[PDB]
């Protein structure tokens, strides 16, 4: 069985269609859970989600290696919040080509009424035709000021999630190079799409829209419609991304992007097909 950093193991269910995986996560471990605040509070970012549901495909349903790895119709809600170093159960359940991720305390709150769901979305897996070499788009335009960037939301993120090497734009488009070190890079073969690295893409959007708008209540993963994994265990991509037309010129509650990652031959590696993005409001929070 290949276990995994955030699914952990298989285990039983007593609903009959139903396969189950269980594991145990706190700030410490994966170590990039530390390192990702909401209102000064720890929060398990939902790209954590994203990778569960990758990885479960990967488990769950037949194929080969080659096959492409697709979560769609994924609905991300109710931030988790960490308390650091104490331990939470995330738990994935799949029935049919459906799945289902809840949280509990190790200890339980009510045994089954003691779990808070995270995420919803189906699974599948397909053989698609091959994908050629030197398919990133070239985009001339304004290289964007990274470290503003970074200076301005170090008060969500730290030192590890700090992966964009460059991001160039032209109007609502842009191509950013990501790249892990350090742990996450060691790591990166463990994991379908390494979450640090899905975020550094998700934080290219976000670096278009903070150049027109506030990074005060901050936009926060809310769903998307589509992911096609193509390769696996990667650490270092160049992305292609583009913010849909907002629907204000200085303040939005809501945006939508897509997105294209590339390895460094430019052989397409994953897409993600209407992200949708929403300020998250601190209350209830704590």
């Amino acid at each position: 069985e290949r276990f995994h950093p955030l699914l952990g193991r298989r285990v039983l269910d007593p609903a009959p269609g139903a396969r189950c995986f269980t594991g145990t996560v706190s700030s410490d471990r994966p170590a990039y859970l530390g390192e990702h605040w909401v209102y000064d509070a720890i929060v398990v970012p939902g790209v954590t989600y994203l990778e569960m549901a990758l990885a479960a495909a990967s488990r769950l349903l037949p194929g080969n290696a080659a096959d492409t790895l697709i979560v769609e119709d994924v609905t991300v809600w109710s931030p988790l919040v960490l308390r650091a170093g104490a331990p939470a159960r995330l738990r994935l359940r799949s029935e049919d080509e459906r799945f289902e991720i809840h949280s509990a305390e190790p200890e339980r709150s009510d045994d089954e009424s003691a779990w808070t769901r995270h995420a919803t979305g189906r699974i599948a897996r397909r053989q698609l035709s091959p994908d050629a070499t030197g398919q990133l788009p070239r985009l001339d335009g304004e290289a964007v000021e990274l470290d503003a960037y970074y200076e301005r939301m170090r008060i969500y993120y730290g030192p590890r999630l700090r992966n964009i090497r460059h991001l160039e734009r032209r109007g609502r488009e842009a191509i950013g190079h990501v790249c892990l070190q350090g742990e996450e890079a060691q790591e990166s073969a463990s994991y379908e799409l390494h979450p640090a690295l899905l975020d550094a893409c998700f934080q290219c959007v976000f670096a278009l829209i903070y150049a027109h708008e506030s990074h005060r209540e901050p936009f926060v993963p809310l769903g998307c419609a589509r992911i096609e994994l193509r390769a696996r265990g990667v650490r270092e991509v160049r992305v292609h991304l583009r913010l849909h037309p907002p629907r204000s010129t200085d303040h939005n509650q809501t945006h939508t992007a897509d997105l294209r990652l590339f390895d460094m031959e430019g052989r397409l590696v994953a897409s993600v097909d209407a992200l949708q993005l929403k300020r998250a409001s601190k209350a209830a929070l704590l």
